[PDB]
Parts: C-alpha cells; structure tokens; sequence
C-alpha cells in the first residue's frame, strides 16, 4: 500500500518527515502518517497526498498511482480528480480504467464525469465525430460546473488536432473561470488552457504572451507533461534569437520527460536548434523513420555536406504522407540544397497553407541572405 | 385570393394560357386550370405555382404568396416548400409564421422541418450558439433527407459568419446531394450550397471555381438576390482579366437588381471595372457619401487626371471612418498619386488585415511596374 511505503520513507529521515508533514499540512509526523494512511474509499482529496507522491516517488508514480487511483471510490470526488489527474499525464490506460469506473458509478456527477471524458478520449483517438461529440455532449445533460468547462476546453485539443485555431480562440473565449470553485481541478484547467493559448501564441508569432502562458503553467503546475511542453514552447520562441537561451530551456524540459516519445520531441528540438545555428549536434536521430526526425537527419546531413545522404532521406520522404507545415520545411531542405529559389517559394507557400506565421522565416531569412528585397519579405511573412 | 388573379390574366388571353400551363409543367391547359382552382388545404405540392406567381405578379410576389402560403395545410409537402422557398427568399415574418405552423403541426416531417427551421432563425438572429444549435439539430428527432441534409448546410451559414472556412468546407463533405430528389427543395438547397461554397473559394482566391459555384446557383435559382450576387461575384472574379467578359456579367446581374442598393452596388461595379482598365466611362450620380461611393469618385478623378479634386476628396476621407479593407483601396489610391511604395505598402497591409486576397492586387500590379520582384509579389498575395 502507498500510505505504508510513505511512512516508511519517512521514517528513515526525520527531516524528510518533517517538511513532507509540512507540505501536507501537519506539526506532527503522526498526523501526516495518518492522514497518507487514510482507506483509499474514504479519501476526500488527492491535492496534498498527489503532492506527496509527486515529491517522493517521482520516477514511479504513474505505476504508484495507477495501482492507488483503482481503489479509490467511484462514486467520490477523490475519483473524479483521478480521471483529471490521470488523464492530464496521458496515463491513456489507467484514464481509460477510470473512465469505465466512474461510467458504472451509481452517482450522477461521476457518471458525467465518465461520460464527458469518455468523448474527449474518443475525441482523442478520433473515434467519434467533433460535432457527434458536441451532440453527445448535449445529451449528458451536464450539470457540473467543472464538466461544464471541461465538455468546451476538450474541444481545443481536437481543434488543435485540425489545426482550426480560430475555433480554439473562440472556444477558450467561452471558459469563465469564475464559474469553477478554486481547488486541484480548476488549477488543472488552468494549467490545460495556459498550455493550448501558449501553443497558439507561438503559432501567431506572439513569442511574449507565448513565454507568458508558458511561464504560467509552469508556475502553477508540477504536472511532468505540462512543464515539458512549457519548457519546449519557450525554446522553440527563442529559436531564431539566441542558441544558448534556447537551448538552456530545452535542456530545462529534461527533467520532466518520462517517456521516450517526449525524449525524441526535446532531441529533436535540440537537433533542430543546432542545425539552424551550426552548432555542435549531438542529437541526430539515427534511429528512427518519422518524418520529422529524418527531415532534421537530413538537415545536419545538409549542413555537414553529405548531400548524396540527406537527398536521399527527402527522396524517401517524397513518397511518405508528409503535411503541409513538413512540407515547408522539406521544400526548405530541398532549396538549402538546390540554392533555387522555386523551393524556397514552395517551402513559404507551404508554410502558409499551414497557418504558421513563425517558421515561415526560414525560407524568407535564406530569400535575404540571397539578395531580395526586406520589404516585400517582411510584407510576405505576415 | 391568388387563384382567381391568375385566371383573370388567362380569361382572355389562351396564349398567355398555353405558354402559362407549359411554364407550369402541364401539357394541356385544362390541367393548369384545375390546378390553379385548387383550394389551399387541397394543395399537395407546390409545383409550378411559384413560377406562375413570378412570371405574372413578381413585383407583389411576397405578399400575395404570404397570404397563400399561411392557408396551406401544415401538414403537406406545399408548406414544407413553402418555408424553404420564402426563406431563400429571406421574408422573415412570414417564415417564422410558417415555422410556428409547421412545429404546431400533426404531421411528423412537418414539425422536423418547422424544428430545423426554427433553429436556423434562431441562428441567423444570433438568439442560439452554434453548439447550442447543433445539439437541438440532435435532439429534432431528423429523419427525412432534405432536413438531415438541411440542418448541415445552416451551419455553414452559422461558420460563415464567424469567417470560419474551414469547418464550412467539412460542414459541406457531410452533404449527400445524391438523397435528395430532383424538385424545388433540391434546385433550393442547390442554390444555397453553390452560393456558399462561393463564398469559400472567394476566400482562398479560387477564381475559377468561384465561377462555377456562381453558375451552378444562378442555374438552380430565380431569386434575384441569389442570380444578382452570382453574376455579381464572377464580374467581380473578371475583374483584372478581361474587362468585356466582365462587364458582361455585371450586365447580366443587372436585371436581377430590383432593389436601389443592389443597383448601386452594381453601378459602382461597373464604375470602378471602367476605372480600372482606364475607359472613359460616365458617372452615374447618387446622393450619398458613403466611403466606397467617394472612393469611386477620387479614383474617377484620378483617372481623368483631376489630380487635384482627388487630392481632396482622399483629405475628405482621411477625416471620415473609413475600414480596414476599405483603408487599402484608400491608400492605394493615395499611393496611385504620390507614386511612394510606402503607400502601396500600408495598402498591402490593410488589404491583408481585412483577409482581401484578391483586391490587393491593386498595389502589388503598380509595385509590379515600378520594377519589384515579381515572385515576391505574388507570395504577398497569398
């Protein structure tokens, strides 16, 4: 059981038992022990005992928790902040396993809660339709304030997933916070939206309220995933400004990757940011045929002059199912080498069929190195 | 009553009888008699009635069919048609009539249409949102074709005023033309759709299938609004290609316009056609001093060489509140006098920040003549 290995833990320090006591709340280390010993059926709050676990067992809690969260009681609060916990770390099979329990619940705030996050699950898995979604969503009858907000904040990441930002704006324009009680939820919420408006910022080429909503979610989340992204966002603003300022950030993300798939994301930021500067790359994926990652191959291959190699991975990539933003980049690749400037019109006229109004300098800032006018570029990038 | 008036025409004239009976679809005029003395609660199906009622009284069209169309059954397919036909023709009062009619209906298809339709009101007044709307659309209980195909086409209506293209284009992969049977709803809805998918190619600069769109409606509609802006649009795709083939459509959407703003609308169409390929064309005088109307006016001056009364008429403007779109027709006329890029570059801008990919050719074609890059060009009108 999680309460024992806790006082266990504390036991061995009493320091460690003291300031874990004081982060949970208590003078004395009997309460605290207590209180992380309380039945998981009769927890009313996983706020302080998460806090417990994030700062105890970091590298294990989702084995931890996804053992704890499957005890608790359907029909309580504690399990519906399980889904959210759960499901904000994209533990995808202990979300889905709570999501069956709070559906076979007998209360009906838990059976809504299940519902509402059983259609963003399928909305994730893009199993169901967003506007079947949005009917379904109707007929919940949703009477939670928390689902609420939920059942319209759920829907920014499908349409993020469309890449239809204007429908993520207005969306986000219909979350009154001010509607939620304050607690581990909403500063979950929270920490959701500041992420997506990051991400929209930086689309925008808004690089400070992107640094802002950033920021925000860092400060007021210790959510692994969260803090990666964050710390991502702020290095991908600072590509074109400074190396060692993005690179710093990066390496910051580090820390909260805990999955080989955020590990390749961070590498392949790094291995993007190095190639763009010509610094020192030690993040070649070499491994590896996503798209993405042969494109950066292709780059350094590019930049050290192996251009037989990196022609050959954009000969492969022409027949993959490359989207328009990786087609920017590939017509920029095949300008860095063809030095015609045809490809670099593609890579911008890409770059624009993708709404991205940030990378699409890498075309316009190599069309300037070669001598066009800066005006007309400036024009051409917004 | 409408049925005698329609036979006090044809009591003397047994041509105008003929040629009437095969307008209305029947091969012998006895046919078209027994049809027209039908009494409303009798009517099964509207038939050629709208074409008689338009080609005999279309100037008194709304009226007289506004009393017509409330003494149908509500239970029949005529007041189904009737609801669609007298909203294209956007008689608001009588169409909420009809829609109270048709939900207060005992018939099952009619209280469908009459909820679909009450929902699309409801959207055009701005008195639901656009899931709001979507949800009742599931809860309507829609089982016939036409309001299964028409509860999606009133959301592109919806997305298109929140300049939502997108989801406009997914909105219409979801119609099945094929489930709909050849007749008036059809011909209708056709309309409808090709205007709006107008709309869309307008917006991404598809000039091509703007046209076809256009013609695809004008060959599905009688409404003058709907040929008016048709024929409206493809002069307005002509514009920098051909000047005969453009005025040529506006010509022909000139007996479509009944009414003095759709007039003036295409006086200054052909107006500004006649400035833009510089041909001495006549001025044809409204008492107003709306901002396109002094537009028109200054670039009439400085066409004609009254550098000066142009000159003047821009300093009249620069004082009046003058819009985004309409401050990138103001600077390019300002930049046609000064001959500074400067100015043809806030034009871009302002053609830019109001979404005209098309009317911002206006700067770009004199940048163009002053020796800019042409490529660049075409990338900033994109």
């Amino acid at each position: 059981k999680l309460k024992q290995m806790i006082k266990n833990e504390c036991e061995k320090d009493n320091q460690l038992a003291a300031r874990l006591a004081k982060l949970a709340g208590y003078e004395k280390v009997n309460g605290f022990y207590k209180f992380v010993n309380t039945p998981e059926k009769e927890m009313e709050n996983l706020g302080g005992l998460l806090k417990i676990v994030k700062n105890l067992f970091p590298d294990s809690e989702e084995q931890l928790l996804s053992e704890y969260f499957l005890e608790l009681d359907p029909n309580k609060k504690c399990a519906r902040q399980s889904v959210e916990y759960s499901d904000i770390n994209q533990w995808d099979t202990l979300t889905d396993k709570i999501i069956i329990n709070l559906c076979n619940s007998k209360n009906s705030t838990s059976q809504e809660w299940g519902k509402v996050y059983s259609l963003h699950r399928k909305l994730n898995k893009n199993e169901i339709s967003l506007n079947d979604a949005i009917r379904e969503s109707g007929k919940c009858k949703i009477k939670s304030a928390e689902m609420l907000f939920f059942s319209n904040a759920m829907l920014m990441y499908a349409y993020l997933n469309i890449g239809e930002f204007g429908l993520m704006k207005s969306t986000s324009k219909l979350l009154e916070f001010d509607d939620l009680p304050e607690g581990f939820i909403k500063e979950s919420f929270k920490s959701r939206v500041s992420m997506l408006e990051a991400n929209i910022s930086l689309n925008e080429n808004s690089l400070l309220e992107a640094r802002q909503h950033s920021n925000r979610a860092i400060e007021n989340s210790n959510v692994n995933r969260i803090c990666f992204f964050a710390y991502l966002t702020i290095g991908n603003t600072l590509i074109f400004e400074d190396y060692d300022e993005a690179k710093k950030a990066y390496i910051k993300g580090q820390k909260y990757a805990k999955n080989p798939v955020h590990q390749e994301m961070l590498d392949g930021a790094l291995c993007f940011l190095s190639n763009i500067w010509k610094k020192e790359n030690q993040w070649v994926n070499y491994n590896s045929d996503n798209i993405k990652y042969l494109q950066l191959r292709a780059f350094y291959y590019i930049n050290q002059g192996n251009i037989e190699e990196a022609t050959e991975i954009l000969d492969e990539l022409s027949s993959r199912d490359q989207d328009e933003n990786e087609l920017g980049f590939y017509y920029y690749y095949k300008g860095l080498i063809s030095q015609d400037k045809t490809d670099y019109y593609k890579s911008i006229r890409y770059f624009k069929k993708s709404d991205d109004k940030y990378f699409i300098q890498l075309p316009l800032l190599q069309l300037e190195r070669m001598g066009a006018d800066l005006e007309l570029l400036n024009l051409i990038s917004i």
